[PDB]
């Protein structure tokens, strides 16, 4: 719906960054508006294809940049968001590289490019590695530059070290997956012993393990994140790929709650009290690298929130499968880390339908993100393709042209507007009300045939986030068979606010309204009782009220 196609060269911005802009077309009588917080803050002509823009540098800021044209009013031609942060961890927008064969240095760079597009900051490299017990394929004098993964694909060292490059010239950071505590049946005896591993029981007979059947060469068997000699095995590891590939950090990931396992010694494993320690143990051993661990269903989420992590992450599973179970994950793990951390989500969408090749549900993938990005969240769902399992190569579902587009338009606001959103504040519910019955208006959290009104108390602004779930046919947030509604957009519908404090500005946006560009509203207030109209609600509108 966008006349214009507006990009950044980068995905981030360090404070002194210059911006520098393309746009794919220009018109006349045009004028590129930059905003702080609906605020303007400078505007110049629409004067080429190529242009670029020093920020303020004031650090951790989202502006919007809108390009206008004048009609003989203004139309917005078309949007991007950008992110001034010196570093990726306040506001973590995550991706994913899969696939590290013989791939083209320009075609990895459409992928980075891509990728850039959605202002990814940070990237998890899933299944690079050799093995999960030796995740650098040779040595560090003799790095081995082909090897094959636990699906015996082919991994070339020259497409993961092509890949951190192209990420680090796009300002992201690049992660390694591997488990905290994960051994293939090729281990080496000799250096991870009897003792180390976790067991089924106590007599340290049968090993736990989580068994993968073919094209996977072995199942995953399973150490004690505690033990020292484990942790300080694992930190030789870690060091041998940090000298041999550029990495930022260590993705730890895990493989859940194992129920009641053990110990060599018979007691229990106690999994989720003994990654603090893992954790403190591998940042000891490389203070310079990041780590980010994923709480698999919150497994371990309160005992780590508190430990040497950028942000927390969350790889979302029954019974968690409500709206109102992102939102959950998401007051839980602000509280967990005492309001230090946002949060990622892991949360495939489609899952089901993913079973074959076919198209990701464009309406069910546009709500969950609404949901998430309105609450403060951020989703791990793009790299060469949309996630659709956890197995991140898996590549059955396409997005549509219109969910691309979407979509971008949904990264581009949550990046804008993420000092309102996730920068700290209150959330309370708004004193509101439809003034003219065009929208059945409801809290959070939400019910079918119901707008959801979420309100949050940022500095000296009031948000008001409206959440449209009129059409929806479930609150299941994974919509695993592609079933949810495209909602019907409500156009101009008249709220009415109670807000004690004399109003000077409102203003709305949406991801689904003129880019997400602000538009300031009318509005009378007669003492406590203000009105106002809100131009279109379709998925997801914000009101801000200063």
């Amino acid at each position: 719906t966008a006349k214009i196609t507006l990009k950044t060269d980068k995905a981030s911005y360090k404070p002194g960054e210059t911006v520098n802009f393309t746009a794919d077309k220009v018109f006349n009588s045009s004028l590129i508006r930059y905003t702080h917080l609906g605020k303007v803050i400078k505007e110049e002509t629409f004067s080429g294809t190529s242009w670029s823009w020093l920020p303020p540098s004031d650090d951790f800021q989202g502006y919007m940049v809108a390009i206008y044209q004048t009609n003989t009013t203004q139309t917005i031609l078309g949007t991007v968001g950008i992110d001034v942060s010196s570093d990726w961890a306040k506001f973590p927008r995550y991706g994913f590289l899969s696939e590290f064969g013989n791939i083209s240095e320009s075609d990895r760079a459409a992928v980075i490019d891509n990728l850039k597009d959605y202002h990814i900051n940070g990237i998890q490299f899933y299944d690079w590695q050799y093995r999960q017990h030796q995740p650098l394929a040779g040595t560090v004098s003799n790095p081995m530059p082909v090897w094959n993964d636990i699906i015996n694909r082919e991994v070339y060292g020259s497409t993961v070290s092509g890949y951190i490059a192209q990420a680090h010239s796009k300002n992201m950071k690049a992660m390694f997956y591997n488990l905290a505590y994960g051994v293939l049946n090729d281990y080496d005896p000799n250096l991870i012993k009897q003792q180390q591993f976790v067991y089924k029981d106590a007599n340290h007979n049968d090993k736990d393990k989580h068994e993968l059947g073919w094209p996977f060469i072995s199942n995953i068997y399973i150490t004690d994140p505690a033990n020292t000699a484990w942790q300080n095995y694992l930190a030789q590891k870690n060091d041998d790929v940090y000298k041999v590939y550029d990495f930022d950090g260590f993705h730890i990931d895990q493989l859940g709650d194992r129920g009641n396992v053990f110990r060599y010694d018979g007691t229990n494993a106690d999994l989720k009290n003994a990654f603090p320690s893992f954790i403190s143990a591998m940042k000891s051993a490389n203070t310079n690298k990041k780590l980010v661990m994923n709480a698999v269903n919150q497994y371990g989420q309160k005992e780590i929130a508190g430990k040497e992590l950028d942000f927390l992450y969350t790889e979302v599973w029954s019974p968690n499968e409500g709206f109102k179970d992102l939102t959950q994950v998401l007051t839980d793990n602000a509280a967990y880390s005492n309001n230090s951390k946002n949060t990622v989500l892991a949360a495939y969408m489609n899952y089901n339908k993913a079973n074959n090749q076919g198209m990701f549900n464009t309406p069910g993938v546009l709500l969950t993100d609404a949901v998430i990005f309105a609450f403060g969240g951020s989703h791990l769902e793009l790299g060469e393709h949309m996630l659709g399992k956890e197995y991140f190569p898996n590549k059955n579902l396409s997005m549509s042209a219109e969910l691309k587009s979407s979509l971008l338009e949904y990264y581009d606001f949550m990046t804008a507007y993420q000092n309102l959103l996730r920068d700290g504040g209150t959330y309370t519910n708004p004193t509101i009300a439809t003034g003219d019955g065009k929208l059945n208006l409801g809290s959070w959290p939400p019910t079918m045939g119901k707008v959801a009104a979420v309100g949050k108390q940022v500095g000296s602004r009031e948000i008001i986030h409206l959440l449209n779930f009129t059409n929806a046919n479930s609150l299941n947030w994974r919509d695993t068979d592609g079933t949810q509604n495209v909602p019907d957009l409500i156009k101009q519908a008249m709220l009415n606010l109670n807000h004690s404090g004399k109003v000077t500005k409102i203003w709305y946006a949406s991801p689904d309204y003129n880019g997400g560009a602000a538009v300031e509203l009318s509005f009378s207030q007669n003492g406590e009782k203000v009105n106002f109209k809100v131009p279109v609600l379709q998925y997801w509108a914000m009101i801000v009220v200063e």
